[PDB]
């Protein structure tokens, strides 16, 4: 609940970031992370930088303080996990914008949804342990009792939505004080939405809505925009497989870790642990890989650039030569 200091938002200012582009689809948060002693201060300027270079919040009525503010209000929530941490939120972050700006899918949205989605990116996962909402179904958890007597079954996305709300309830870390009426209610409404949308269990409702709101734009417009910020949240959440290889194989070692932290719980507390949990099977990163890529990431970025992100062509582009990649690693074994 503590207020953020002059101390802390210093420590945050002072990082320079000499050699890199925080704008560019190749930039490497794994070397920018190496490059200092305080990965965390120079994570925090990335998301700063980026923000204020946008022009956005100084159109929203943000000042610079109270953005940092709530830059380092997000970053205190996030736990030390191998993945689900805040160098995942940051990179999110930084690859929607350049889905709005070099993919050019600005062209679908208003200033104000591209200012809520990089604000939203920055949220998603407040508070992650590194288990998943089967985990806490499957264990009977206080947290899965509760969302069972609620309704629903979205246990970490309802969470990480509390935690956003509790943030923008201070004026000091309230990145939407600026705005009132409507505008205000959008960015509220817009935010929780997208967040919801990230549970991967209504991955195929929300791509089948997408493309149906794509097919016929003007017959619901809001219906369209709303869609398409969800979308793109979810495409910057299954990113990792759209970077360069050896990014996208960092990213791929470390929610492996997570599972396998998950599975070794789950062993403890003799409930059922499903293979890619399990430890104790031949590990065989290439193989997870090429499962994710055929039955998740491919025919999702290829459906959504055919229906009309044709900006975005270098994420199919990308998807493919690294499953080539990973298909000679399994080659030459
Ligand atoms: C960098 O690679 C990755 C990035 C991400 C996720 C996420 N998985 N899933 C679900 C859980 C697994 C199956 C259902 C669909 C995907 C999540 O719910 C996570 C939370 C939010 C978004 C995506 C996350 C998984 C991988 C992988 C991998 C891997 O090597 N083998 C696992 C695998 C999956 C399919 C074939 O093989
Ligand atoms: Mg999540
Ligand atoms: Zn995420």
């Amino acid at each position: 609940v503590t207020a953020i200091t002059k101390v802390e938002r210093e420590a945050v200012l002072v990082c320079e970031l000499p050699s890199f582009d925080v704008t560019d689809v190749e930039f490497d948060l794994f070397r920018a992370r190496e490059s200092t002693d305080k990965p965390l201060d120079v994570a925090a300027a990335i998301a700063y930088r980026l923000l204020l270079g946008s022009g956005l919040p100084q159109k929203f009525g943000c000042s610079d303080e109270v953005l940092l503010n709530f830059i380092l209000q997000c970053r205190k929530k996030y736990r030390n996990v191998p993945y689900h941490n805040f160098y995942h939120v940051v990179d999110v972050c930084q690859t929607i914008h350049t889905f709005l700006y070099r993919g050019n899918v600005y062209e679908k949205l208003t200033e104000l949804e591209c200012f809520v989605l990089l604000i939203t990116a920055l949220v998603h996962d407040l508070d992650h342990m590194g288990l998943n909402n089967s985990f806490y179904l499957k264990t009977e958890s206080p947290l899965g009792i509760l969302s069972s007597a609620s309704g629903n079954t979205s246990v970490l996305e309802v969470h990480h939505c509390n935690l956003a709300v509790e943030i923008l309830s201070d004026p000091e870390s309230d990145v939407f004080d600026g705005l009132e009426g409507a505008e205000r209610t959008l960015a509220f409404r817009s935010m929780i939405d997208c967040v919801l949308a990230t549970d991967m269990a209504k991955h195929g409702s929300a791509l089948e809505a997408f493309l149906a709101s794509a097919a016929d734009q003007s017959s619901d417009e809001a219906a369209f925009h709303r869609m398409t910020m969800e979308i793109i949240l979810k495409a910057g959440d299954i990113s990792n497989v759209t970077k360069p290889f050896d990014i996208s194989r960092q990213w791929a070692m470390a929610v492996t870790e997570e599972f396998y932290r998950q599975g070794d719980m789950e062993k403890e507390r003799g409930v059922e642990v499903l293979p890619m949990f399990d430890r104790s099977k031949n590990m065989e990163l290439a193989k997870g890989q090429i499962g994710f890529i055929d039955f998740v990431a491919a025919p999702f970025f290829q459906k959504i650039v055919d229906a009309c992100l044709q900006g975005m062509q270098w994420t199919v582009d990308r998807i493919k030569s690294n499953r080539a990649q990973w298909e000679r690693v399994l080659e030459t074994r």
